[PDB]
């Protein structure tokens, strides 16, 4: 009811595994069609064939957030075959921080921008940030992972200012340890250690994210704009 | 008769449940299928629940609870056993008066939240979900109390989340912002004006926006959301 | 023949709770360096005896005295007391917390204790048009569980708490401050295995222990002059470890 | 005491940055205060020395690398490293917040060469005074999680990097505000006045001190109690 997008098209980047994945399939679920990206051929094929495995209509796109030419032809694309796309989650040492940082926001801009002229038409959107996953090691890692939070949910609840006045929200989830290739490969004491801090006492799934971006996604949270969820099972981070 | 990724066969308590965003809450619950108890302070409010879900196809009753009241609320929860089982699903709803006002809410939360932990704490599974207090006062007083309020609520929240995250319980908050209500409406219209003028989504919140996100966070896809206050306040953030 | 400091507090009375040792014992000897008339408060009358000693070692001026901050009795007696020999308080460090399910009750005694204390001091500054209030958080202790729910949730309750009061009482010209230690420097923490220490120190991007003068210099500054559009405020002195 | 201590405040030629430059130097720091024009930075020569403050006034423009190392070089020539930097000088929300941070990072990293050899530092971020509520908020936000983060790079080197926050202070930008936005915004301020700019530079000189080593990564808010999400 709130919660069918039905009549709606969704774009997940980064979709190819873990977590972009579990959103695709969950925003197809709910009835959206979804058109998942990747940056490489291989990607956006697997894309395709996950969806088609899970009777989800849409698409596997490739697509390099980094770029002005690749983002404007993507959603040409889009707009050719499938009709705007008013649900978007954007999930794609030491001194690299505010380059890395610096980095993710002017993708994120980009691709919202991009995006914003279609939803400003239809006078409807739905603007969803992932925020990158907990686990990277030593003093540098919590650094980088830090600041790329706070640069998240000020970017995010910023965005949220400007757009809403259009009945477009934006909005954020913050992912704590989560179940995922990436974090399985890290050392088991460095594993062990994270999982001792969680109050849960177990790694997120990454269908836990994607649920928490359907909601947003729907109808019932049309009042929920700015936000930045945490879905960390109880291990907070300053 | 047995559930999948419903609020099927749970039991869930709304406390303030006869009118507003409390009545939503247990309505959504109710529509989500949850057997619902919704409370009320008083034998008239209590009444005025039954009907209002018996009207709605809800599955439950009102009752009378005092949450500033150990007894009232020991006496609540064995009825409640007696009856429909434990409830594993709880949402407590309800310048210079400020301190005492959120001690009150918190001994309330905290006293309610303790007593319905054992039985949670038995299934190895549960739902606490804590309403906030709605933006109702133009003043300073009013900015200094919701902030007040506000900052207790998160940081108790937070708290609780962590002491019985281990047994699969989950403690979560929701932080209004300007919602119509009876108490909202009685507002000046010029006051009005100069409130919505503070939202970037240019309206009011309705009762039901609060409850849909209630709704999500008592289901199993919220398993991992924890120690979370969401706000609900189209993008006007204050403390 | 009468010799006038030439420092920052000179002509002030200053009330600091819990001061017969550690962050309590540095703030009230910052305190009477920076030119303060200096009562210290201990719940002994040894620890207040400590106190008068230290003080008088140390050329403040000043006294130790016994307080109760649980007991609405105490507070107000030791005020009284205070304004007939040195005049009224009007630089307030509440430092005095307790520790020991039980999160909920420690931190609700401590604000309670804050705002009994709070409350009581309110009048002088009322009358003089002039305050400073200043609440010190608790030391980061256990890196557990159950105490890092506690220090966050002790944390949370104080910045709120300190902000609340400072709009209750600003348009009188009192400001309501917190400042919110990190790991500080203790006999107790010295004598922690060497292993412990180590691990302890790569969380802290200064890489070593706060001293409890690191966290007087603050409250010193937060009493000043210079301070005084700073209110509501929770100054972390924490050498860069941020947890919550 | 600052004594001996060379201190570089951009943006110095009036307001909160001269109340800066002025408070660093009557603690005894040898004052290199900025303006982006040669009018500007005469001006900030001429105050320093009406209070017996002894340094300069220099052009520096903070958005390019080759102005920064060369007023750098400058200093290093004539007076020795400067050890307190306080980053003034600032300036649709993404844009502006974008180019503050990058011209922070670059200053920042210039000087910290100095701090580095030293084994000392202290570097201060005075942040935007009080549409307008959008790019207040996404500027202060980029800067808290920027100050916390550099914070954490350079503190084993005994560097500290802190922020202050102010609130309505009285400046020229907010001198010629309308009586009605003026009356609006004191009455959300529970000590009912604005801020003077020598109350944001008193901040500035204790975190500058000895006193507050301990204190790094830290956003001070300076505003009489009002405080916006
Ligand atoms: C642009 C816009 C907005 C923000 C940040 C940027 N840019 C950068 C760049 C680096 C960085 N490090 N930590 N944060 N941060 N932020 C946050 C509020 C909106
Ligand atoms: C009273 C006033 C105010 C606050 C808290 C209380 N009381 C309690 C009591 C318990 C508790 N646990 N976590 N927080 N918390 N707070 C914070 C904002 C102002």
């Amino acid at each position: 009811q709130s919660m069918s997008l039905q009549g709606k098209v969704a774009l997940v980047t980064g979709a190819s595994r873990g977590i972009g994945q579990a959103i695709a399939l969950e925003l197809g679920r709910l009835g959206a069609v979804v058109i998942g990206t990747a940056t490489s051929a291989s990607g956006a094929e697997k894309i395709a064939e996950t969806l088609k495995a899970n009777g989800v209509e849409g698409a596997g796109l490739v697509l390099d957030v980094s770029s002005d030419e690749s983002v404007a032809a993507t959603l040409e694309h889009i707009q050719q075959h499938l009709g705007q796309p008013l649900i978007v989650v954007n999930n794609a040492k030491d001194d690299e921080w505010f380059d890395v940082v610096n980095t993710n926001l002017n993708s994120l801009y980009r691709l919202s921008k991009a995006v914003l002229r279609g939803m400003t038409k239809a006078r409807w959107g739905r603007i969803i940030n992932i925020g990158s996953v907990v686990g990277a090691m030593g003093n540098a890692g919590q650094t980088n992972y830090a600041a790329a939070k706070a640069g998240l949910e000020g970017f995010t609840r910023a965005l949220a200012r400007e757009v809403g006045s259009r009945a477009i929200t934006v909005n954020a989830v913050a992912p704590g340890f989560i179940d995922t290739d990436m974090t399985r490969e890290l050392p088991e004491a460095q594993r062990e250690a994270l999982l001792g801090q969680i109050p849960l006492g177990r790694l997120g799934q990454a269908e836990e994210i994607a649920k928490v971006v359907g909601f947003l996604a729907s109808d019932g949270a049309a009042y929920v704009t700015g936000a930045t969820v945490p879905v960390n099972g109880g291990m907070y981070m300053s």
